């Protein structure tokens, strides 16, 4: 019953993207996890230091076929983000599929409670959007004025965020293929509120301990069942795996 | 640079064997886990939630070719463990291979703290070991007379066990084919103590929420880099794989 994997075909730049292709219509939102093989979602830290080339190009290439990309602002702030990077290729291949030349960047916060500082604002071609409680969202606009685009996303509950909300205010906006990075607990959450559509996940070969936190981090105990799409390896035996809810 | 795995064999009962091999001399420390996508050890408290027939049929087959089987207390307890069970096949490979017909189990320990009544000394056709320190080896001895074979496994320190030590003592006892099946702190130890030759770990297709503890855990933060040697899946999108510490 059981079947080898084994590399059986080289990726072409072309090829890359169709594997990692967002669904014809609809919203969908893919999440972009690195881990060790213990499950650590961090080494000192943060993910970069378990991201090698393959995994920063895989990172990059999901980025660019995103319509957008929603973090955490915890992640926003440990991971240093500031605007999304596109290079020209990527500009090219965005406007070829009708998307914009840089995907906008979306973070999550159900207090609102962003400075006006912070590099996702500061370091951005694109102004990003703040997604954050029907609750907050009015005095966040406010602060925010100049700097992000304040959305609210509360479903029933004006005090919180409720992701299925999320996910639609997004594709609202014409950004329906999301891209989640992070972190754990916004993952958790999407993992609650059962909207996570497909985890794109670099196994990175390393065991790092017992410090480390998962990809998903929460009080949530769910066991959504995924179907595996495909697994991609490279040289370094990283393997780049690609799963969708069923 | 990055390379599509597919299934490009059936694996035969016969072939399955040869992809875990147990090196031909020398102490090998071999781990067997399962965890979800993201990262999550448990499913309500325990292992097996997450482990369908071919998780099942893989850890059946590493426990055919282990010469021990190494696993913390906490395990032993909360998975309810009693004797390796090994079916008259199973058994014919053993003998085959050389090895007794049933693999013992080492129970590992700091406290040495374990009761008469456990089925892992009860419900068991081979006795099993008990690695302990070397503070408390003689009183746990006492204890357990009759019922553990318990052997201290301290290296500098008679109040620790020394994991090098450990894998040690099982080998000069002739169980140098070592299979641990955890769990996460002994995992953690082996991790840090550098003396993980060879992790095996089943990726389930699920993600399980934040709740679940990882397949490792501790104070340790590590970098230890592992070489993916294969990657089996089955019908189900689980990823059994094998990484071998470089
Ligand atoms: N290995 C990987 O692939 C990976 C990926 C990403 C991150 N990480 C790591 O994980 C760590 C960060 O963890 P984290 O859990 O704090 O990240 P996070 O989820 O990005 O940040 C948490 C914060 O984002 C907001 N948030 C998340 N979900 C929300 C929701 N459903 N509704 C409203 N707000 C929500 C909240 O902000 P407010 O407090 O303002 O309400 C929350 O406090 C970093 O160390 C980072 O390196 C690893
Ligand atoms: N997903 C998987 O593949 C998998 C595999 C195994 C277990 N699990 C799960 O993990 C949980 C158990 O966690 P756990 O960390 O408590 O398991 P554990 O490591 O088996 O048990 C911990 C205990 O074993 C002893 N121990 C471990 N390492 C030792 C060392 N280096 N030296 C001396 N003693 C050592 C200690 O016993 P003393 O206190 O007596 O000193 C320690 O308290 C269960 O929920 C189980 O279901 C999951
Ligand atoms: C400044 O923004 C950036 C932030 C990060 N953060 C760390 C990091 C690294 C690898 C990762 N790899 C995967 N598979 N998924 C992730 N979620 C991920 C993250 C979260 C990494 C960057 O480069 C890869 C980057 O530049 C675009
Ligand atoms: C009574 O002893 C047993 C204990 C367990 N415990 C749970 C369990 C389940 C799947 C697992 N799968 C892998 N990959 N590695 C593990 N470490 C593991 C464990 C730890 C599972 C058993 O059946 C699979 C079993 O019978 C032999």
């Amino acid at each position: 019953p059981l079947r080898l994997l084994s590399s059986v075909h080289y990726l072409t730049d072309g090829e890359l993207p169709q594997l990692y292709d967002y669904p014809d219509d609809g919203t969908w939102l893919r999440a972009n996890f690195i881990s060790s093989l213990d499950g650590g979602a961090t080494v000192d830290g943060t993910s970069g230091a378990m991201a090698g080339p393959g995994d920063r190009f895989v990172f990059n290439l999901l980025r660019e076929l995103a319509d957008v990309i929603v973090v955490g602002v915890g992640t926003v702030r440990i991971e240093g983000y500031s605007g999304v990077r596109m290079g020209v290729v990527q500009r090219q291949h965005r406007q070829a599929r009708g998307q914009s030349e840089v995907p906008q960047l979306a973070i999550v916060t159900r207090s609102g409670r962003l400075d006006r500082d912070m590099a996702v604002f500061t370091r951005t071609e694109m102004a990003p959007l703040v997604l954050t409680t029907t609750a907050v969202a009015d005095d966040t606009r406010q602060r925010l004025a100049g700097l992000a685009e304040v959305i609210a996303c509360s479903g029933d509950d004006p005090g919180t965020v409720d992701e299925a909300v999320l996910v639609s205010q997004l594709a609202a906006r014409g950004l329906r293929r999301i891209l989640t990075e992070g972190g754990p607990t916004l993952l958790g959450t999407f993992v609650e509120r059962d909207v996570l559509d497909e985890l794109c996940l670099t196994i990175a070969p390393y065991v790092v301990g017992g410090l480390a936190r998962r990809i998903v981090t929460g009080p949530g105990q769910v066991l959504t069942r995924m179907r595996c799409a495909h697994v991609l390896t490279d040289d370094s035996g990283y393997l780049y795996t690609r799963y969708v809810k069923t």
